[PDB]
This record gives C-alpha cells, structure tokens and sequence, in this order.
C-alpha cells in the first residue's frame, strides 16, 4: 500500500498465475528491469541480444523467464511477456 500513484503502470509491467499453489504475482520494474515474485526479488540473467532482453529467472521446480522485445528505432517502446513452462502469460494492461 504506497503513499503514491493511481493508476500509472506504463514503466512497470505485472502477471498474475497460479503458482506455488497460490495467485503468483509477478511484476517487472523497468528501473533494473528485474523481477518481483512473493515479495522477494528474483533472480534473472539480464542477456542482452542484438534485439530485445531475455531474462532467465529461476523459480522453484520450475523455469520461467519474461520475454522482453524491444520495439521502435531502437529503444522507443519495449514489452515484456512472462512466460512459464513455454507458455504465454497475460498482463495486467488490459
């Protein structure tokens, strides 16, 4: 429960699954693009390609990792999709 903002999630994305038995909320800060899971800050690779960022999070039995892809001249507007066990998961956006 913050002291701030409303309604503003441009620079932060969020992913709600079922995991760990239990709603999983995953969100990704754009300040150090790392991500946030039960409170406790995960731990990604950080892989930057020739095109967009790849972060490799372990989580548990098992592998997930959010699929960023940069779009524009070069650094315009990036999204990201989180992904468990090579699946797609929706954002909050929408």
């Amino acid at each position: 429960g913050p002291l701030g903002s409303e309604n503003r999630s441009k620079t932060t994305s969020t992913w709600v699954l079922r995991l760990d038995g239990e709603d999983l909320r995953v969100v990704l800060e754009k300040d150090t693009m790392d991500v946030w899971c039960n409170g406790q800050k995960m731990e990604t690779a950080g892989e930057f390609v020739d095109d967009g960022t790849e972060t490799h999070f372990s989580v548990g039995n098992h592998d997930c990792y959010i699929k960023a892809v940069s779009s524009g001249k070069r650094k315009e507007g990036i999204i990201h999709t989180l992904i468990v066990d090579n699946r797609e998961i929706p954002e909050l956006t929408q």
